[PDB]
């Protein structure tokens, strides 16, 4: 199994147990894969990308903060705490 077509990477997380990604993610995904879409010319523009992450969060409003933040955190906890002791007791 090993053709140039697919490659031996990291493509996702099979032996891994079962959640959705995060409203972090979910936000950089987006902001991303929106800039990409409508702006393919800056697609390999890793620095412009990350800027407008930042300054989006940096300038962003507690409105959608709020929920982004209490979310990506709850996520990011929740996420990281199930997979800690998973991944610890996996392979087994």
């Amino acid at each position: 199994m090993a053709h140039h077509h697919h490659h031996h990477m990291k493509k996702k997380d099979p032996l891994a147990p079962k959640r959705a990604l995060s409203a972090y993610m979910f936000y950089v995904k987006d902001k991303r894969l929106e800039i990409i879409k409508e702006k393919p010319e800056l697609a390999k523009d890793v620095a412009q990308v990350g800027k407008l992450i930042g300054e989006a969060w940096g300038q962003l409003s507690p409105a959608q903060k709020a929920p982004y933040e209490k979310k990506a955190q709850l996520d990011k906890v929740r996420y990281s705490k199930e997979i800690e002791e998973y991944r610890k007791k996996n392979q087994e």
